[PDB]
């Protein structure tokens, strides 16, 4: 209340109001995922040439399925009836030919910590590759920064670890559906920042005697652990309790290093600080998860002295990748399985 | 320590390494100040074109102050010596003609906050703006972001606020010079980030006493009162006890406002947090020093549609702005001076 800070207000009150002028911009952010274009149609010949498939599996699978009761996708294309085959057909097909689910072959829940300075784009990457559908993955990401992945949709991440719900609640309620059906996302938003500054004493206050680092790990990790393959920890660089929640809960880093001789350093900076951070996990007494590590390239000059450097700092975990859309759309491709074979090396290995 | 996370040490400690590998990156900033180009030269016919002053003004003041001991700079062009005045030239010029400089019109430091979502380089632009010359302006820019207008150089602001430093310390030890003479620059950290998250706790034990919230007025601003006109505050988004400290030392907030209809709802919902960041300070018992706001545009469906939206929030706060070189300064240059011209207005008045 004064006089125009009595009118930082005043301008305030306008911007929610014009916030609601929003319902016109909704419908703007389908504009940006009518560019993903994913409902991928697949012909017959397509899917007998993904892996341990072949002309003959998809044959006996789609005859014996479409016998037990299995409806398979199709599309009316002139006066014939096309097989167009979803994701979840090629991923059934699999299933009738008894390939195991990475849910088969992995204990549940690997978490990974994204270094921000593209996550559930990525998430959406590895879900509908072809050579990966076979996996039938289920990640969930979880946002802990005030801003982005929140992007893909149609009770904030923060205020579940404050709220202790169960995990009920947290399939039912917190967890929500991304464009993509294998994908999950936990919101963020800008109120996280009020619950970001005050967080020992609000976790004092409604989490007695719990641990203020384990706490991602104790009330959302835990209780979706059966429920997901990958969980994805999205934060901000600057934050603290929160980007120590993810240091502690994770199983690895995944440090995505830019081109820009620029930003090379400021990645250069922040990865000189990691120890530092460990060690006040270390002081409250909790135990980092992390146990591998993986960097990659992205993107004339710096981006050709970066790639160059990057095996220097990163040794052996670092890696590779990127006219638009054939060649792109491939090189983005040949990343996510390189990404995917990365971490299944640095697995069950 | 423990096995691949006792290898995040790994990765830091030769990133470090390849930190040193930054002598080769520090002439690489300098390619950057060559794109500045300030070392203006200006001819008698120029300076006689600026404010308050004539061709017989120029030349009433080069003589009478010539002969008193002063040496003007000059070239040597072929075989003759023109005149080339400096920054300071034209500057002694207008004492000498006795024209008021800007500490001579307004008491002691204007804080200004601008909102992060550039500083320096609006610093540098109303300190050498022809039209703005006159007015000797002596600009500090603190930063209390762990990043970016520490860039302009040849103990950070936080570590100097939990120092308790005295004016004499500051001037020469703390506040360090920029490429601009009149700017000054009291640099950020990443290690800021630490600092930012134990605040109230480190306060209470190196700061007995103080309000956690009037620490930058306190032990900064209060203590280089006399010696700068304008000081501007650079902070992240995210922070909130550096990002308060800012807003209760500060008499206005300087909003710029981004084109793209991605980042125009950004602004709009962090301008719509503002007023429950005001009553933490109203919490603590401390007076936020606002009294006046100021919104503008920057750089093709959104930015048109953008700037008549911004005139219903901010109203009467809006202002205007940015083929490239002569074309664009000139556009720059203009939104300078209409930025000097609001900030005169908004307080003198
Ligand atoms: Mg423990
Ligand atoms: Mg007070």
């Amino acid at each position: 209340m004064k006089r125009d800070y009595g009118g930082v207000g005043t301008i305030a009150l306008r911007a929610s109001a014009l916030l609601k002028a929003m319902s016109q911009d909704i419908e703007d952010q389908r504009k940006e995922f009518n560019q993903t274009e994913y409902y991928q149609t697949f012909t017959r010949n397509a899917v007998a040439k993904l892996p341990k498939l072949s002309r003959r599996i998809v044959d006996q699978a789609i005859k014996e399925m479409e016998e037990d009761g299995y409806q398979f996708n199709k599309k009316q294309v002139g006066n014939v009836e096309q097989y167009a085959l979803t994701i979840q057909n090629v991923i059934d097909i699999y299933a009738h030919r008894k390939i195991p689910k990475y849910r088969d072959i992995h204990k549940s829940p690997y978490v990974i910590f994204v270094v921000n300075l593209s996550t559930v784009t990525l998430a959406h990457a590895l879900r509908v590759h072809q050579d990966l559908l076979r996996h039938d993955l289920r990640i969930l990401v979880i946002d802990l920064d005030p801003q982005a992945s929140s992007t893909m949709f149609l009770e904030t991440a923060a205020q579940a670890m404050l709220n202790n719900l169960d995990a009920e609640t947290l399939r039912k309620e917190v967890i929500r559906p991304t464009i993509v059906p294998g994908v999950d996302v936990i919101p963020a938003s800008i109120d996280d920042g009020f619950v970001a500054s005050q967080w020992r004493e609000l976790v004092e206050e409604h989490l007695p005697g719990q641990n203020q680092y384990e706490i991602l790990r104790r009330n959302i990790i835990d209780r979706v652990a059966d429920d997901y393959d990958f969980i994805f920890i999205d934060t901000g660089p600057h934050l603290d309790p929160f980007l120590l929640n993810g240091l502690a809960a994770s199983d690895l880093l995944l440090t995505p290093t830019p081109p820009a001789q620029v930003d090379f350093h400021s990645t250069l900076k922040y990865l000189t600080r990691l120890p530092e951070m460990l060690e006040q996990l270390e002081e409250e007494g909790v135990e980092p998860r992390l146990s591998a590590s993986i960097g990659f390239m992205s993107k004339k000059r710096d981006h050709e002295t970066s790639h160059s450097l990057a095996r220097e700092v990163y040794a052996s975990n670092i890696l590779d990748s990127s006219e638009a859309l054939k060649k792109a759309r491939t090189e983005a491709e040949r990343f996510t399985k390189a990404v995917f074979d990365r971490i299944e090396f640095v697995r069950g290995e």
